[PDB]
């Protein structure tokens, strides 16, 4: 029992978190194998932060203008190049810890967790989730740039996010391993803003299942709703839509709490129209929207608390 | 910017994880150097956990009794021993990733770190406070039991939980790693419950100054208010008092933001007064009170390990 934000364990990331310098810029990067990734903007120099051309920035770098720290050894860069908005250093030792990986690009609503990193050492890790509008609430200070965002289901760590910048409002913008940025956000000084922010619907249902798993029930009513009327009502409260397949996700947690997806879709209606009144919902007294269906069947029990 | 509730790295324990069998029961201890620590109950069938003679069950048990497994490897035990509620098991390979550590004990309203194991794996991490009924809110499922809580001071490893039993609430109960329980519980199936819980209210205060640096102010006025006045609303909250030392702690966050520890004791005196009026601070719509000063000032200040 109990229900909390929880993250990966994070050795398999630390061992390949290392310091990148150019000039007199330091970030993170990543030592997987013989390449070390990191954000391209490590060559942007102050004078111009607002227009860089990267292309002509990285003409003008040799090999021994990048330092590779790993803990206390330095790293001979013996190549570069760039990809989309990550540059690639081939290093001159394959990294030891390399554990088994991929890359991912994932969608809006999808979670996972972050090794926060200043000077390629870590400082913590939390839970974070792709906002609708590419944005991550994260909480990340000057100097946490390469740091990574992961999953770890069943022994491979899958990447899918390095940090990148800090937009107005203080939320956080980054890329894939490949470089592409989520969002319409580019790595340039300039007035960019994240969009009007949503509730991601189907996370919130999957943790009004977690509840019930868990052994709570007060917030669940008598009736039922079409999946039309519900995104009536819920896009007035800035709810994302809920899809057909979000209704197909939720299958199991349905099954294995016998209360079907649109009943449950009824219950969130209410809770919108009335509150908690002063009651919590595990531990929470607003509706929480970045643990997925995946993340509820990973940590809950399998057993319902009847 | 930005403000999460967020966990030390985990690597350095990870590396200590091993699975510990007696019998049918399996579960989790902890490897450093040539010892696995684990809870003292994995020795007791269910009949002998409503009443367990623990110095009696084990001195009916051998080294051979038991099987440690650290990935798949066989940790062949050579000795065993018990200190408290936390039986010792000494291994003839020492533990090659053990890390710089101590055994520490915590006190009520200190965060940590919690590894949840299960069959010796890591599975996940998460932050969490001793409260002051000697629980900790966790998220354990059976087959945890062993699974440990740590902080980390560069590249030490001072663990301070071994979890072992969950109450009716389902609330969880533990020892530190000499075995010596949090709290007024024992490791016997017998009627047990959690105490009245009270609010940790240093660490609502020092969540209030991270609001402030993140830019949420509203809930800032004119008074100040002076320590006795203030512990009478925080008894009349189910608030812990307040001490002379607690406002020392924060003077840091004080002297930085503005606001004398005083001066927010006013704010969070209101708060408690009038409700929140339909206000967040931080994402919440709780006086959230599992971080400490210090994970505020770690946290804003970018510390690492
Ligand atoms: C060159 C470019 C693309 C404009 C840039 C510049 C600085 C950084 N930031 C580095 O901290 C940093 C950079 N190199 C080492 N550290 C920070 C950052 O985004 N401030 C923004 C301030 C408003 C204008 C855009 C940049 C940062 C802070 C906190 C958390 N995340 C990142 C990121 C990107
Ligand atoms: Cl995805
Ligand atoms: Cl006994
Ligand atoms: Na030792
Ligand atoms: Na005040």
């Amino acid at each position: 029992s109990g229900f909390r934000k929880m993250a990966f364990p994070s050795g398999k990331v630390e061992g390949c978190m290392v310091q990148v310098t150019c000039g007199t810029t330091t970030l993170n990067g990543l030592w997987l194998d013989d390449v070390v990734y990191c954000p391209r903007h490590v060559i942007c120099t102050s004078e111009d932060m607002l227009n860089p051309n990267y292309e002509d920035l990285l003409i003008r770098k040799s090999n021994h203008n990048f330092l590779v720290q790993a803990g206390n050894v330095q790293l001979r860069v013996i190549g570069h190049s760039m990809q989309n908005c990550v540059l690639k250093l081939k290093v001159d030792t394959a990294n030891p810890k390399t554990p088994k990986y991929k890359f991912v690009r994932i969608q809006p609503g999808q979670t996972f967790s972050v090794l926060a990193c200043y000077n390629g050492s870590p400082s913590g890790v939390y839970q974070c989730a792709m906002r609708p509008n590419f944005t991550i609430k994260g909480s990340f200070l000057n100097g946490s740039c390469g740091s990574v965002g992961f999953n770890i289901d069943y022994d491979c760590v899958s990447f899918c996010y390095m940090h990148h910048m800090e937009l107005p409002t203080g939320v956080h913008a980054g890329t894939d391993l490949e470089g592409n940025f989520y969002g319409p956000f580019v790595d340039r000084q300039t007035a960019q803003a994240a969009g009007t922010d949503t509730t991601i619907t189907v996370n919130v249902l999957a943790w009004l299942y977690a509840a019930v798993i868990n052994g709570d029930r007060w917030f669940l009513n008598r009736f039922t709703t079409t999946l039309n009327d519900f995104n009536l009502v819920a896009m007035k409260y800035n709810y994302e839509p809920l899809t057909q397949d979000h209704v197909d996700i939720l299958g199991p947690l349905s099954a294995q709490t016998g209360i079907a997806v649109l009943d449950m879709c009824a219950s969130l209606k209410e809770l919108l129209q009335n509150g908690m009144n002063g009651r919590t919902i595990l531990g929470s007294a607003l509706l929480e929207d970045e643990f997925t269906p995946f993340d509820v069947v990973r940590q809950c029990s399998g057993v319902t608390f009847q």
